[PDB]
């Protein structure tokens, strides 16, 4: 049936990294109970609201398939309720500051005593043992810490953050691997473990290819697939020439190919007024005859100045600028269809508007309309992994404290005790 | 212990997306057998080599903890060997182009018949059922299809690819989630499933916050925290003011926060000569009093135009221009310290040079020195999830076909048939 049916998750998370992890677990069938601050809740509820006093799309897109209980954990009665909840949980997830759970009385040691089967999973800024262990970090600071910012953007501009959530959502997906790995250990040992993912580390994992580059640069002095290896192409803001003679750390390479074959971002019709009217166009080394046919340069097929990767190093940017002239009168999609006829990896820059209403992504369940009769329906991203014998059923995000009484009832508390906790401001 | 100890992985993968998945399963204890083409093998072997006739760092950094066998699969005797290997495998992983494995005769349907416990795990460019289902896709093509390029970069520049591998390794890590979720399904049903991750979809999942923004924009006409909603700050190509008039798709926001918590990328001493001499500075609403102390401006505490997120939406870039001047004679690390005292999320742009040789990252096993006695040692990224009861043991990447006979003997074949496979040009 569903992979995580019958898995109970005690979810202390807030913001993005932690909640992305537990939401996706929820999508795969987990029973996720979200513990929130009494009164305000997860701060995404109030961040960037489109309607005042309605939970923001920030909250709803990260907290589907979850229930909510308000709990003040700084009270002693709040701690005893947590212990009951820990004893019934298979995994606890937290992305609080570095030592916050510990300060609350719940160290890994004490959790093991309460439930020797439970898995404790956390997101942190930096790994335990790191000099910067104790630092609070959000999305973009993590991108900077893990090498993405340094290697994203242009040689003549600043380190640039990625629009993708490399620090936070990525950390949450990384933690999901850790939790699932820990569930596989537990099948063998009958015991829970602690797993942790540092945001710096989740970022650095995606930037593996740039650590390849750093070593290539140290060993050889050149990165031949980068624009700066073309003589007299790249310049700094004062017009000084940029070459690998003077580069000792992997530079920004604009829209160069990364771990793909060489490529560039080429303008299509309307690029002046439409910010997303571009394609990415790849010059794979085994496809030069095809490219030559497409752009009507038969003379470039047998010329060694043009027909190997090595021959193209000194002129690759000129070749891209010439290919680009062939797209001046065609939109993204026509250029993509044209290239497809040749088998050339090439695709449009899809705008968020285009993605939000794309039939294909709705059909395959990647962009999903959530039914929310309280707030109005909204779109979210569903499960990016598609299975032959299981479909996710995405349900709306909880109102703050919506399930508090319902959850306290599942723990076995009589109606009178639930009454008292409301009065003492515990729940 | 070792999470995937005893899990047998038949690994057809090549390039980045698939190999990152299987390598990481290998780090967690899985037994990974990499099937490669005779003669050339995985295309990363020969891709941007730093030494002639030595496996490239592209290959070594993505194929540690794996054994290698060469196989001609377009041969009848090769197809028979695969059948036998499929009978002994828990998961097959593949990232050939659309229909490639099917064309070899190994459809999901036939695979089930051969071993009803096996998991088939696949990376493609686009999801099955998508209009672009049949297209071949590298790294940056997926960044473009999944919305990242459209939303990364500056408002007066092109769509920009991330240096991080959003398309390839990111898909690989999502596929790992999918595979481990199928192993959990299998504990219940006794049966294998097919799992697939589309590169477009793995990208989209990390761009969830931008689909939030797209809906905020459709509903309200504005994104108040984006540079373009700041009065007379952003300008287009021509000397011309930008605003959310006529913006209907989420625009590029340079180095803006991307969420509920504003930030920017600020220069530090050395920025003209050092591409990575910068910090990122987040302005968390709840830490606004803490910020006013370090900035040496006590006036902003009581001012209602400066003490709330709402009051700050029209002079965000004025505050950042000012905070930047107090960094002009301190390096990255000095500025990061000068904060930190105050608990401020602010950190340095780390260069690849700094990360490759950083003591902390090597202490925690995130950057790892691989002992490779054939090729010379190299660095790699280790496991980004850290466990209380388990340490990865990373071992060197295999030579092409280094383990062919070893693997052919584990299948129960004799010495003399191993010879005739060599002579018939199948192994
Ligand atoms: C997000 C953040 C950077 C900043 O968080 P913050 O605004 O400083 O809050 P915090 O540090 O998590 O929590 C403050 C305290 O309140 C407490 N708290 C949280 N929820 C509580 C509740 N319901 N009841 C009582 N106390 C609670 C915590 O115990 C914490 O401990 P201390 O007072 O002893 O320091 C930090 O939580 C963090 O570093 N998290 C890890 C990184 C991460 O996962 N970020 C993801 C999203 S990034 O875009
Ligand atoms: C990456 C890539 C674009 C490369 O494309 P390509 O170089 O043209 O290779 P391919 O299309 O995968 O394989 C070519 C053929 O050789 C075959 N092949 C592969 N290994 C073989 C072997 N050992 N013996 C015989 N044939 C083999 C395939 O069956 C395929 O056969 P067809 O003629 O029936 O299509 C493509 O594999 C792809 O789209 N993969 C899926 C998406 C992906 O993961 N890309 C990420 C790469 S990381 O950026």
């Amino acid at each position: 049936t569903k992979p995580l049916d019958g898995i109970n998750v005690l979810d202390f998370t807030h913001v993005q990294a932690g909640p992305a992890c537990t939401q996706m677990m929820g999508f795969l069938g987990a029973n996720v109970i979200k513990i929130e601050r009494r009164g305000s809740g997860d701060m995404t509820r109030g961040w960037l609201q489109d309607k005042p006093n309605v939970d923001s799309l920030y909250f709803t897109m990260f907290n589907c398939n979850k229930r909510s209980i308000e709990l003040d954990m700084k009270t002693p009665e709040g701690k005893e309720l947590l212990e009951q909840m820990i004893k019934k949980a298979d995994v606890m997830v937290e992305n609080f500051g570095p030592g916050a759970l510990d300060r609350m009385g719940f160290t890994w040691e004490y959790i093991q005593e309460l439930n020797p089967r439970v898995i404790l999973a956390s997101v942190k800024g930096y790994a335990e043992g790191h000099a910067n262990e104790h630092l609070k970090v959000y999305e973009n600071v993590a991108q900077c810490s893990g090498g993405a910012a340094a290697t994203t953007g242009f040689w003549d501009g600043p380190p640039t953050v990625s629009g993708a959530a490399l620090g936070s959502s990525n950390s949450g997906m990384h933690l999901m691997i850790g939790i699932l790995a820990a569930l596989e250990i537990r099948h063998k040992t009958g015991r829970g473990q602690k797993v942790a993912v540092a945001m710096q580390d989740a970022v650095l994992n995606l930037v593996r290819i740039k650590l390849r580059d750093q070593q290539r640069l140290e060993r050889t002095g050149i990165l031949a697939e980068y624009p700066q290896a073309q003589p007299n192409f790249a310049f700094d803001r004062d017009g000084n020439p940029l070459s690998f003679d003077n580069i000792t750390s992997v530079p920004r390479g604009g829209n160069a190919g990364g771990g793909g074959q060489p490529g560039w971002m080429l303008k299509c019709k309307g690029w002046e007024t439409d910010a997303d009217s571009y394609v990415y166009f790849t010059i794979a080394a085994n496809m030069w005859p095809q490219i030559c046919d497409m752009i009507d340069k038969p003379e470039w097929k047998d010329d060694p100045a043009y027909n190997t990767f090595e021959g193209r190093v000194d002129k690759l940017m000129d070749i891209f600028s010439f290919i680009e002239t062939k797209f001046a009168d065609k939109d993204k999609f026509e250029v993509t269809e044209w290239a497809a006829q040749y088998g050339i990896p090439c695709g449009p820059v899809m705008s968020m508007k285009e993605l939000a209403h794309d039939p294909s992504l709705q059909k395959v369940g990647t962009v999903v309309e959530v039914v929310d009769e309280i707030r109005g329906n909204h779109l979210t991203v569903g499960a990016p992994f598609k299975f032959s014998g299981f479909q996710p059923e995405i349900t709306r995000a909880p109102l703050l404290g919506e399930h508090t009484d319902e959850v306290l009832k599942e723990l076995g508390l009589d109606d009178a005790k639930i009454k008292e906790l409301h009065a003492k401001q515990v729940v």
